[PDB]
């Protein structure tokens, strides 16, 4: 399992958890930014200093609110990730 193909399938978990409309959106464009920022690896391979580096070019930018949130969306998909078995622990953390 690798990074994009497990974000297609957390974008369908999304669709499922019956979040309001404004909220998805949002959800959906921060995992766009995350397939734009991270490589097609496998979850193991996703290192520290790769997630880092995304989310200090937000940060450098003063873009403290889209840092945030996308550092979140990227955490709750690799708990579903655990959840469905492909890697045991959360590396965003």
């Amino acid at each position: 399992m690798t990074l994009h193909s497990w974000l297609d399938r957390y974008e369908k978990i999304l669709a499922s958890r019956g979040i309001k409309q404004k909220t998805l959106i949002n959800y959906m464009s921060k995992i766009k930014a995350i397939r734009r920022g991270l490589p097609d690896a496998p979850l193991e391979d996703i290192t520290t200093k790769e997630i880092a580096a995304m989310l200090n070019g937000y940060i450098d930018e003063g873009k403290a609110a889209s840092a945030k949130l996308i550092r979140s969306t990227l955490s709750d998909a690799f708990r579903e990730a655990i959840a469905e078995g492909h890697i045991t622990t959360n590396h965003v953390a």
